[PDB]
């Protein structure tokens, strides 16, 4: 705990002042859990691109199956796996996915506009539409959305460095649920092939480029990333529009401002706080040398609030230089988000659909949260459109 008390409710609600104290006093902090925590932008940016840091040799504990996915592999296995999916998430591919996302979003807003204008924008929009888009990509009908959201969040608790024993058991149970669910999806597609990403994983398996477990857990990974951080971008952006009507107006009236707005939502409340790596050689980080064999937590959320890069960093300003494009919310280096183009498209579709159809959005109740040391989480976001 000490300077980063992961399970403390105050820290989870607002960790930014804790990051600021670390940046000032301990840029490389040896945390009691056995992590070296790295809080400055300059150091995070260099390390996340350093090819000597490993994910494959990290102990993921109950989340070990992530080692059967690109997220849990070092090169060359990383390259092998990532090359299978690269063509599915290019700007060209995203043009197709955008039509699906747009239709889903527009259908939700049609129900809203025909009713009383109220919506839980979390379960009823950001989750629903990102999940349905992911299922279209895979080539399946949408089912088990609630379980998939819940069990992804459960796994997230163990990926956070504050995870405990009870959370670990729920995590292994979640992976068993996912593997059973996904094996049925794959069996169905072997029996009746389509043209979706699941079909592409099956083809890769049949060509000897992936194992059966790599197929199953890679589908898991895309279920999780297809909705988890992107729904926070959407949720937090909608919440900001309820608080800041000038942001609603700018999104609608200034198309050139839109990347800057997306970027500033991501910078101010980074959906995933950190990425973890293992050193494989003595690693110099400023005035500290970390031995080989040590786990590093690269605090992207702290980097994103570092005043050496972002002036007045705790203030939301969508008009920042270079559209706030220096943020590290999508990571960087070998593992830099494979879904960035899709995520930015999905968020843009939601925000543009809202501001082109309604005059404003307001809160219709108190939001609910489930923040952790690792994940920012809006669980319920009751709004009214007009
Ligand atoms: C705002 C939304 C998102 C944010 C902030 C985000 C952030 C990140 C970050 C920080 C990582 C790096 C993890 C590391 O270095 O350990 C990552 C990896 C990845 N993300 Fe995203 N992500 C988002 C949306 C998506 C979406 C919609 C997809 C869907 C394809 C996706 C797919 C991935 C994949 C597959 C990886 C692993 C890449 C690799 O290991 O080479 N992400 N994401
Ligand atoms: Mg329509």
């Amino acid at each position: 705990e000490d300077l980063l008390p992961f399970r403390d409710p105050g820290f989870r609600a607002d960790p930014y002042p804790y990051y600021a104290r670390l940046r000032q006093e301990h840029p490389v902090y040896r945390h009691p859990v056995g992590l070296y925590v790295v809080s400055h932008y300059e150091d995070v940016a260099r390390l996340i691109r350093n090819p000597s840091l490993s994910v494959q040799q990290l102990d993921f504990g109950p989340a070990a199956p992530i080692h059967h996915t690109m997220l849990g592999k070092d090169a060359p296995d990383h390259t092998r796996l990532r090359r299978i999916t690269n063509r599915w998430f290019t700007p060209k591919a995203v043009e197709e996915w955008s039509k699906v996302m747009r239709a889903c979003v527009e259908a939700v807003l049609d129900e809203v506009e025909k009713g009383d204008g109220t919506l839980d924008a979390a379960d009823g929009l950001s989750l629903k539409c990102t999940f349905e888009t992911t299922c279209h990509i895979f080539g399946i009908e949408p089912t088990e959305m609630d379980a998939i959201q819940r069990k992804t969040y459960e796994i997230g608790l163990s990926l956070g460095p504050g995870g405990n024993d009870e959370e670990a058991r729920a995590t292994t149970e979640a992976f068993a649920w996912f593997a059973e669910h996904i094996r049925r999806l794959v069996a169905d597609k072997r029996a009746r092939p389509g043209e979706g990403l699941i079909d592409a994983f099956i083809a890769a398996q049949d060509e000897g480029r992936m194992t059966e477990e790599e197929v199953v857990y890679s589908i898991f990974l895309f279920f999780a990333v297809g909705h988890l951080d992107v729904k926070h971008l959407i949720n937090h952006g909608i919440w900001l529009m309820t608080q800041r009507p000038e942001l609603f107006a700018a999104y609608r009236d200034e198309p050139e401002a839109r990347p800057g707005i997306i970027n500033e939502i991501l910078r101010i409340d980074t959906p995933e706080s950190m990425v973890v790596r293992l050193t494989t050689q003595d690693t110099v980080i400023g005035d500290t040398t970390v031995p080989a064999g040590e786990a590093l937590a690269l605090l992207i959320a702290s980097a994103n609030r570092d005043p050496e890069v972002f002036a007045d960093p705790d203030t939301f300003d969508h008009t920042r230089p270079l559209a706030a494009s220096q943020h590290l919310a999508f990571g960087s280096g070998m593992h830099g988000c494979a879904g960035q183009v899709l995520a930015r498209a999905e968020a843009d579709i939601v925000f543009s659909s809202i501001v082109n159809r309604f005059s404003g959005v307001e809160l219709a109740g108190e939001p609910a949260y489930a923040h952790t040391e690792f994940l920012r989480t809006i669980t319920h976001l009751p709004v009214r459109f007009r």
